[PDB]
């Protein structure tokens, strides 16, 4: 054991956090949408504004959750799944399957958003290879996107490794002369494009921006008409997150393929899943290797399939939308205070997704206290100060996370 | 819930399995209902069946399935605590095993940057390498070495270090099992014209495990490490299969004595639980990465430190600590060697290996599946042979008879061959 003074010392010697060099605050607790942190030897309870990440909807220690996990845990914690195959797996195959977007019928499980996003490139490289056109290798995308830290991910990070294609920024609102423009670049390339892959809707980690989700529509029809694939990366607008089940579905659009995580397991563990039509799984079951040439060694872990189905099966059982529309109304009026500030650019709202665009980086030194002081766990990054919070989240709750995230604002 | 049948139709036509294909599978995959110590229950016919996961799923099941203690372990912290973002906040279950790891690997690395998987913890390894140089001030050193018949996992920057058979990187040749200088003094040389362009030397120590279950001295460690210090090569050890007692030594770099500049760890992490990894660099390492330009490693998975995963292999190290694990190795070293002797003498048998807790049958000719799969479970033994190897690597808690067990299905699956 350690106190949380042992802790903060073995950590500073020892742990590499997130993009950072060789001072993090002690958590001790997580009980529905509240975390108990250590600030100044005392423990302390604060809001989880950020999901953990994306992660936490149904909120931390959720009983149904909780019991899924211990119910597998009982009977079967890990498999090889080479050769073998098990009910939770095929649970949440099934599920996955029927409630994504239509045509994606095929599902590969693997232990993070990054490595999904490779295992969508390998499906769109192979499949090209199953139709003898090997030249098609290279991947396309607009600005801004983020999918993942491994290196084949990072090429489709937004630029500012494989040389991939950009289109510029993707626009809040609807122009038809960026999708004009778009077609035109996707034309001079088409021969070289294995696919294009973007985030539908909703942009995360690179600037938390928003685009019409016409832009959807127009690129469906240019990939169907130009033969490229479209790979849409939901991985942090899954389930639920942007107001639709997924974001795909604001434009009842389909793609190809499709990368989801995250909120997948309720984030009780990592495990992701690509999707992809059978059209390509077929195409790529008859080409040369005859099979599609990834697997790792915790593939379909039954203890995270089994959460996860449970997550899922949740979600589904509840009135979501209505849940979701009510958190949304929650962070439009909590926020619309913030748009008066002087240092603030913009106020943004997409379902349980509140952002505050600030005139300069914000510091984190002056936020995190600010935050805390106020009971709510902000993690603002570049100009952004921004929540996702836990679908559990009542009205009073959702009100104290914005009035936290106006004050920091202020602040700024 | 699902019946054995509805699960094998849902299966059949919407999962992929692990380098396979969908509607094209020779063999279908048999459902696995349950797991607990050594063994594996599954449907065979409709008839549930006990039998022995003689690979450890992958080399992962060291203490077993729903061994009490890690069960515990992971129950324990789920009741207080089930995940939280490392971003800004840390906790007690990441601070306990990095700790635990810095003590009890190779002398110098004292920093510990959690992963989801092998393949991403490959990819971390690399990044540091890559930043390491950067930050030196040499940004040319940005390619990787490694010797042929090794396995690094499956993300692009994994695949281009394993055995062909994606950036292009510097292949010497095969090592040997027996010690050969000459293998060494070629190395040398090879790497030694590629030295400014080589930010790191990639392999796994002693035991090659996917590229083909091959053995070789460890000497070759040692060779390796002082090439790489006088060519100014960082050295990186794949330790995650071979990590945690598993070749007789807590890991196998113990078997040279030598201490990489990097080093990866996974799998038998956990006891096979949850998926988790760990990449660990010396304090230099770390240093010259936080003092370069961009300050910091340019890496972070989402799901970073998960507490539950960090939790049960805490659990599960101090497990295989708080025992003699080295002599229920060399126990296990010796009834492999016992029970796998009778296939030397067989006709299609070119060579019977064994290291620690792994045991290898290598033939003279492709092993048939459709023979080898019903052969093994008449016998009551899960295996998955591949290419001409027949081979095991069972978990710590097997018994003697379990171990003839396996054994005897191993070799009649070799005689069949
Ligand atoms: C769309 C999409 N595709 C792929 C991944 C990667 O999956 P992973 O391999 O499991 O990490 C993510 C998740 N990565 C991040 C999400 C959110 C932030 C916000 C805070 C930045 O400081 N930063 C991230 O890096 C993703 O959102
Ligand atoms: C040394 C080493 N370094 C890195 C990785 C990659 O880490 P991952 O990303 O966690 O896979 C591995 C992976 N080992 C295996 C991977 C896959 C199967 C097939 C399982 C079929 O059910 N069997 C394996 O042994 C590895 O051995």
């Amino acid at each position: 054991g350690l106190t949380p003074e042992q802790i903060i010392a073995v950590d500073g010697a020892h742990l590499w956090h997130p993009y950072s060099s060789i001072s993090p605050v002690v958590a001790v607790a997580a009980h529905g949408a509240w975390l108990t942190l250590i600030r100044d030897g005392q423990p302390i309870e604060v809001l989880d504004a950020m999901s953990s990440w994306w992660t936490a909807i149904h909120g931390h220690g959720h009983p149904a959750l909780d019991q899924a996990l211990t119910t597998q845990l009982r009977v079967m914690n890990h498999v090889m799944f080479g050769g073998l195959t098990h009910e939770p797996a095929a649970r949440l195959a099934k599920l996955l399957v029927d409630i994504t977007p239509a045509g994606l019928d095929t599902v590969f499980f693997s232990d993070s958003g990054s490595v999904s996003v490779e295992v969508a490139a390998k499906m769109a490289l192979q499949y090209w290879r199953g139709r003898g056109l090997p030249g098609k290798r290279r991947l396309m995308t607009w600005r801004g996107g983020y999918h993942g830290d491994t290196f084949l991910a990072m090429s489709i990070c937004d630029p500012h490794l494989a040389a991939q294609v950009f289109a510029p920024q993707v626009p809040r609102d609807y122009d038809p002369a960026y999708s004009a423009a778009f077609e035109a670049q996707l034309a001079q390339h088409a021969g070289e494009l294995a696919a294009v892959v973007v985030e539908p809707v909703v942009q995360g980690a690179g600037g938390m921006r928003f685009h019409d989700p016409r832009y959807l529509h127009d690129l469906r029809d240019i990939c169907r008409r130009y033969e490229v694939l479209l790979i849409f990366d939901e991985i942090a607008t899954g389930f639920g997150r942007t107001g639709a089940l997924f974001a795909a579905d604001h434009a009842g659009v389909s793609p190809d393929i499709m990368c989801v995580g995250k909120a997948l397991t309720g984030g009780y563990l990592s495990l992701a899943a690509t999707l992809c039509t059978a059209d390509v799984a077929h195409t790529i079951s008859a080409g040369a290797a005859g099979a599609l040439m990834h697997g790792p060694t915790f593939m379909a872990n039954p203890l995270a399939c089994a959460v996860s189905v449970a997550s899922v099966e949740l979600l589904l059982g509840q009135d979501w939308r209505t849940r979701i529309t009510e958190l949304a109304a929650g962070l439009t009026a909590g926020l619309d205070t913030a748009r008066a500030l002087p240092a603030v650019t913009d106020v943004r709202v997409c379902g349980a997704i509140g952002v505050i665009e600030c005139d300069r980086p914000v510091d984190l030194a002056v936020a995190t206290p600010a935050a805390l002081d106020r009971g709510v766990w902000l993690r603002p990054f570049r100009n952004l100060v921004y929540a996702m919070p836990p679908y559990i989240c009542t009205p009073a709750e959702i009100t104290q996370i914005t009035s936290a995230m106006v004050e920091v604002a202020r602040l700024v």
